[PDB]
């Protein structure tokens, strides 16, 4: 039945983990058809089970068949490649930390005590239990790292960062963002602020081990805020950008970047931030008011296509 | 996008373990638009968090949304029901046994030494295991019975039970299959076979601590098993055919009962017996071939509708 296949969805995430976390999928680079007993001399998999599983990923459309063979589908290329933002996205998804988080979640409905399904599953907050985790941290980090790399290219188009000379990117985790933008837009001064316990280096960027619910540096001319506000609730978004208000002077300007709520896109991703953060997806009606309460507002607004997501692009100035 | 949601699957099966392991969706029973705002003052769940969560809930095709309220869909009446099949499948699937099960697939497809994923994880094969957890051999108990309850009228229709006069359910679990034929088939004897260490009890039924690994015992003139060799390997499948064979006369009747693998189905449920059994789905030509080399012959074969599967009936007597 449709239901039954409904309440397994969960196998459909657990098969592809099984083939990608694995670098069983490295073998289908290039767009090769792999043959399953060639693949289990050298690799020593299983023939007939790792066959049964090719199948349910041909059901899925993540490999195509031909002559009992199996290449990966246009779509799923990615997997090929372990440095991917999909490949660490799938060892998160079903990881045992995100399990017990949602095994939370109907019992974090109840509760009023502010306290994500995530921290009733840890005893901390996500940001907080990851301080103490490498496979968490290492894994989350890189993931933000990879989808910065991808919108880097689109955000130089439809902003001009040449036009400002100290910019700072506000839990800029690694700093990708910065350091690619750094590359194309050369001699400005360049600054990423997040919780570090040891200071990452990179060629002029300037690392700030900060905390943006209490203080945001003061004196840039750019402020970046790329993917955190949907971690926050209402209150703890409005504390941030009430923050930033107070860092920046009447020529300052904040770029609020983020994926945006759109009635044709799913809602399992605000489903996830409720889970992991009590955080939620938001529309751009909903930022700009959350903006107004903060005493910032919009000069300039764009929309960023991504292939997963759209992105809000909003310029804010103090009122 | 597509793939995202995809890696992302295991979000509908977690939202739908919220709402229904919560008991919140019984608050949904026949078929009534549910105002959230009136349903948060008497469960105490929070308005804002769960109307995300029925938003997404009403994308996946669970819930129906009209004038801001929302009804369980006309398939999805089940999860109002905490006594559904449904609703047992749902707490067994992304429970932290299976999660841990998942998370050992990959690795397990890389060894011979006949341990499942589930053994992997858990340090004992699956039945084995369910001897010591309560909350597995429960819910998994339970599921059974429920399925065995839906298909008893189609059993009944297709085949005269009358004939018979002692009849013997080989791993039939709590016996649900035999408790409701005999309430419809009086004047026969009837036993029930499994892994006991205590007897259950029901009037019109004996049962038997037994193991059909090691025999079956002689002297009944119907034999069923419903449901058991999809938990087996094609070896172990042949050796409980052999004991059926060993027990049994000419006149002996055994009822093969069992899902059935046709091409238009998802293969997901081949995966999970993998994971949990190094089990699989076979088709009825491969159910054949296996009471063949247990040297039974199929006497009679029916296809059974159930909503979820189609089921394979096949009616084996000795050479
Ligand atoms: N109180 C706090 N102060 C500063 N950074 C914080 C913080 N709480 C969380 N963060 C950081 O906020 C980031 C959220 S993920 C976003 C990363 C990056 N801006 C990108 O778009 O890819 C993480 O790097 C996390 O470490
Ligand atoms: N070695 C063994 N001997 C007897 N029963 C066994 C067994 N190993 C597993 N079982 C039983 O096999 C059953 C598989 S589930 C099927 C239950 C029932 N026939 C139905 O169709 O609903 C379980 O009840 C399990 O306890
Ligand atoms: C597995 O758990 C996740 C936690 C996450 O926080 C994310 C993602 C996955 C994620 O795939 C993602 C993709 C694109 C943009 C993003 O911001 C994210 C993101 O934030
Ligand atoms: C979640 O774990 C499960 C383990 C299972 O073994 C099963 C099921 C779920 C199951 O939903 C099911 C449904 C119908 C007929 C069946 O035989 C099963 C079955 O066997
Ligand atoms: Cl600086
Ligand atoms: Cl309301
Ligand atoms: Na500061």
């Amino acid at each position: 039945s449709m239901l039954t296949e409904l309440i397994a969805s969960n196998r459909r995430s657990a098969a592809i983990h099984a083939f990608v976390d694995t670098g069983l999928s490295t073998h289908f680079k290039d767009g090769i058809y792999v043959d399953i007993s060639e693949l289990s001399r050298k690799s020593g998999v299983n023939y007939a089970r790792f066959s049964r599983l090719c199948d349910f990923l041909v059901e899925m459309g993540v490999l195509v068949s031909n002559d009992n063979k199996f290449r990966l589908s246009d779509e799923c290329h990615v997997f090929a490649n372990p440095e991917s933002f999909e490949s660490f996205m799938i060892k998160l998804e079903i990881c045992s930390h995100y399990s017990n988080a949602w095994l939370m979640y109907g019992k974090s409905l109840f509760e009023d005590d502010g306290k994500s399904a995530f921290e009733m599953a840890h005893g901390r907050p996500f940001f907080e239990y990851l301080d103490g985790n490498k496979f968490l941290k290492s894994n989350f980090d890189a993931l933000m790292t990879r989808v910065s790399n991808l919108i880097v290219e689109k955000l130089l188009g439809i902003y001009d960062f040449n036009q400002h000379n100290r910019i700072l990117d506000v839990g800029g985790g690694e700093g990708e963002l910065l350091v690619r933008i750094s590359e194309k837009v050369k001699g400005k001064h360049y600054a990423v602020l997040d919780r570090y316990s040891e200071l990452p280096v990179s060629d002029n960027i300037d690392f700030i081990n900060g905390n943006f619910l209490n203080s945001i540096p003061s004196g840039y001319d750019l402020y970046i805020l790329k993917n955190v506000l949907h971690n926050w609730s209402d209150s703890d978004s409005i504390l941030i950008l009430e923050n930033f208000r107070k860092a920046m002077d009447k020529n300052s300007s904040l770029l609020l970047i983020n994926m945006v709520k759109e009635p044709e896109f799913s809602r399992s991703f605000d489903i996830l931030m409720d889970v992991l953060f009590l955080g939620k997806e938001r529309s751009f009606t909903e930022f700009e008011y959350l903006a107004n309460q903060a005493g910032l507002v919009v000069q300039e607004t764009k929309v960023i296509d991504q292939s997963y997501s759209p992105y809000s692009f909003i310029k804010l100035q103090i009122k």
